[PDB]
């Protein structure tokens, strides 16, 4: 006779459970993403991002939640018409350090 | 005759290039540690935090720059007197990023 599978989060979310995080999110530079002060963003460091994928990344030593933008040109890109974007130039370090795989709301 | 042989901070600064990142500190929490909101944190991830280390750690989500106390309790505590410690219990979740292992101040 059947047998009730439990439900498993971790096997349901997760490809890689050794290089991933959670972040919570802060503030609303993203909330035309789906993304609001106070979920929690499921990140994957073990896939290297992509244009368009949402990221946790460091530019210029201070942490964000941003759209990477890889063409025409590298940025950081809000999700709320109130925000500005934000150009990776020389003179600037970004750093990439996972991709949102989930939001829990 | 003799050549001036030009400094190289990374050299002289890190050890694992590939695995070594900057922050900037924020705010005072870290103000007796000799961190001060401002100042680039050199950090490097290839090594394991110790009890003593100042690391970049996440709790409950949320990013700080904190001393790691493994004992007597695992801790997250300020070097400032205005600030109060940070205890991660089983409904808490610690995660540590890279041990501080520079302080750039200017």
């Amino acid at each position: 006779d059947y047998v009730e599978q439990r439900i498993d989060l971790n096997q349901l979310l997760i490809q890689h459970p050794s290089a991933t995080y959670f972040v919570k999110a802060s503030g609303d530079s993203m909330i035309d993403g789906g993304i609001s002060d106070g979920d929690l963003l499921i990140v994957d460091s073990a896939i290297t991002a992509s244009h368009g994928d949402i990221v946790i990344a460091a530019v210029d030593g201070e942490f964000t939640v941003k759209k990477l933008q890889l063409r025409p040109t590298v940025q950081l890109i809000p999700m709320n018409s109130a925000y500005s974007p934000i150009t990776i130039s020389s003179e600037d370090t970004l750093d990439v350090f996972g991709v949102v795989i989930h939001v829990v709301k």
